[PDB]
Parts: structure tokens; sequence; C-alpha cells
């Protein structure tokens, strides 16, 4: 319904913080230990940053070349990352794009802090959350089972 669908975009925030601690390991704020790394959403995020590192290198290749064309600025980072994932799902949702979409929120907030110095990972939470549950993901997520599907993607 729409609750659980909220339920989702409510529950992202946490997957998020807790899938780039684990998919980072020089940028401070994705050392910063998680918060409550053994909630279920903490996680879930510990999950998703195993398969993407397993399943994904394709898309993470992908969006460092990207962002290395682009050079991103915490400016114009919204811009591109709207464009970006909003292409990512224009042939629809699944699972691998969901991680995809994670794996470059990563890489954008760990290419902006870079170049700027100016932190960012907060901002492309709320990109991330906020896109999750505006463009059907969240509701996706939520019929297939909400964010503790992602505990049996397939990874061993």
């Amino acid at each position: 319904p729409s609750a659980s669908e909220e339920q989702v975009a409510q529950d992202t925030e946490e997957v998020f913080r807790s899938y780039v601690f684990y998919r980072h390991q020089a940028d401070p704020e994705m050392v910063t230990l998680p918060a409550q790394p053994s909630s279920t959403m903490g996680q879930v995020g510990r999950q998703l940053a195993i398969i993407g590192d397993d399943i994904n290198r394709r898309y993470d290749s992908e969006f460092q070349t990207m962002l290395q064309h682009l050079q991103p600025t915490a400016e114009n980072a919204y811009e591109y990352f709207t464009k970006i994932a909003t292409s990512l799902f224009e042939s629809g949702i699944n699972w691998r794009r969901v991680v995809a979409l994670l794996g470059f929120g990563y890489r954008l907030a760990l290419h902006v802090y870079q170049h700027g110095l100016t932190g960012f990972l907060g901002q492309v939470t709320r990109f991330v959350v906020d896109f999750m549950l505006h463009h059907c993901i969240a509701r996706w997520i939520a019929q297939r089972g909400g964010w503790v599907a992602a505990l049996n993607l397939g990874n061993g």
C-alpha cells in the first residue's frame, strides 16, 4: 500500500548509510562508523555492499568513468544525479538497478568530497531517499517484501 511504500522509503537512509560504510572499505564521512550496524536495515545495507561488489562491477566502472568525465561539484551534482538515476530505470526496475543506484550514490558522494572538500554524503543520502520514493522504486521494493528481501538476493 501507500504505507508499505512509505515505510521502505523511511528505511532507505539507514540502508544507504550502512551500504556506504561497507562499500568504502580518502573520504572521512565514509569511514564514520554506521549508526546501529546490527539493526535489520543496517544488515540489509551490509548485504547490498557484498552483492554489489560481486555482481555490479560493470556499473561501478561505468559510474567512475561518468564522474571522471563529469567532474561534479556540490552545485551541479543534483542535476547529474537526477538524469543519470532516471536513465538507469527507464527500461524498468530490478534489483540489479537498485544496487547500481546505491553504488552511483556512493561514487557521487565520494567524488564531490574529494575534489571540493565539502561534505556531501548526507546530501546524496537525501538524493537517494527521495529518488526511490518519487520514482516507484520504494513501491517496487515494498511489493517484493520490503528491504528485508535484500537479505536474500543471491550472494552466498
